[PDB]
């Protein structure tokens, strides 16, 4: 039920539903599970142009409004601007396209999906002759100004960023004539990779940190190494789950809630969808919090070696 106030006065529910599924999953599933999520109690829904599901997610939202379960104001819907659309003149069209797809008049939140700009076009992964992804050089402050214009039109209630580091955050925050600060920064965050200092910074700036892969990634072999430790098989998370008679997933979500993190959870399983909302029914102890704090290993699940040579590549390599 609980929300946090954003720095523009709008409110964001602290538990959000992740809608991404791989291309093999039929598009119909995004409709079904998003309705299940709303029925379960989720009020924050996370989607993106990249996810090729905005039609289905939007239709689930419209369906739960039209059947009386919720009103539009109950739902917090997020879309994201894809990296081929960073040039300013492309920002508002991209948003409008997402809205046309989702059959919504506005999103509650529009994010720059990633700082790593790609060659402009309606090709989402532009590639050269060698199969290498073509980059683009774009001043993300011009992107941000186009985002601000989207907010002023009422097309996006709030605007923010995703996958930005300290420096890209400040470059937005330092922008001349800046009208709206980013309400949030959505990044990978879980007990293996807690982002404690990025988190402190955001709290300092009245920016909400939003955790994705908070259950440990869906572990797509295309982008995730299967040797990596499975987050939900962690001995300490499992121990705490037995202690509280909850599940490792529930422990991992509560961990973020108690450290002031808004947290996403993807599930396309009806039972797990309904289990994840129980995160509001219990508390971890300060000692449990410490034991989970101790799990931090700066572990990135997503491997983006292909993107390491990008000027805005967000996690600087050990190089
Ligand atoms: N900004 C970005 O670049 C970015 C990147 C990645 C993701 N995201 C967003 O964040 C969302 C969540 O991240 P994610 O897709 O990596 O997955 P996640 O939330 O880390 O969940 C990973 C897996 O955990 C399983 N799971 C869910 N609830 C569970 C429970 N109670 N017990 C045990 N297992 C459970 C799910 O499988 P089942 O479906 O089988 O339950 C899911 O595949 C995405 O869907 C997307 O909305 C954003």
């Amino acid at each position: 039920h609980q929300c946090v106030k954003l720095n523009d006065g709008h409110f964001m529910p602290v538990l959000g539903f992740g809608t991404y599924a791989p291309p093999e999953v039929p598009r119909s599933k995004a409709l079904e599970v998003t309705k299940l999520a709303i029925e379960a109690g989720f009020r924050h829904i996370d989607s993106a142009h990249l996810y090729n599901n905005e039609e289905q997610v939007g239709l689930a939202i419209r369906s739960k409004i039209a059947d009386g379960s919720v009103k539009r104001e109950d739902i917090f819907y997020t879309s994201k601007l894809w990296s081929t659309f960073h040039r300013p003149e492309l920002v508002r069209p991209a948003l409008e396209n997402s809205l046309k797809k989702a059959q919504l008049d506005y999103v509650d939140l529009y994010l720059i999906h990633s700082p790593m700009s790609l060659k402009p076009g309606e090709e989402l992964s532009p590639t050269d002759e060698n199969g290498k992804v073509i980059f683009d050089i774009v001043d993300l402050c011009t992107t941000w100004e186009a985002m601000e214009k989207c907010k002023d039109a009422g097309l996006a209630k709030s605007i923010g960023v995703s996958n930005f580091n300290r420096r890209q955050l400040e470059m937005i925050l330092n922008k001349p004539g800046l009208k709206y600060k980013p309400v949030c920064n959505q990044v990978e965050c879980h007990p293996y990779f807690n982002r404690s200092k990025l988190l402190d910074f955001c709290k300092s700036k009245d920016i909400v940190l939003v955790a994705y892969s908070a259950l440990g990634s869906q572990r797509d072999k295309r982008w995730v190494d299967p040797n990596s430790p499975v987050l939900l098989e962690d001995p300490v998370l499992c121990a705490l789950a037995k202690k509280h008679k909850r599940t490792p997933a529930l422990i991992a979500l509560r961990y973020q809630l108690q450290r002031g993190v808004v947290v996403l959870a993807k599930s396309y399983n009806e039972q797990r969808i309904r289990q994840n909302v129980q995160v509001f029914e219990f508390q971890l102890t300060a000692e449990d919090m410490k034991a989970i704090d101790g799990l931090d290993r700066n572990l990135h699940y997503f491997n983006s070696d292909s993107f390491a040579s990008h000027p805005n590549y967000p996690y600087s390599d050990e190089y």
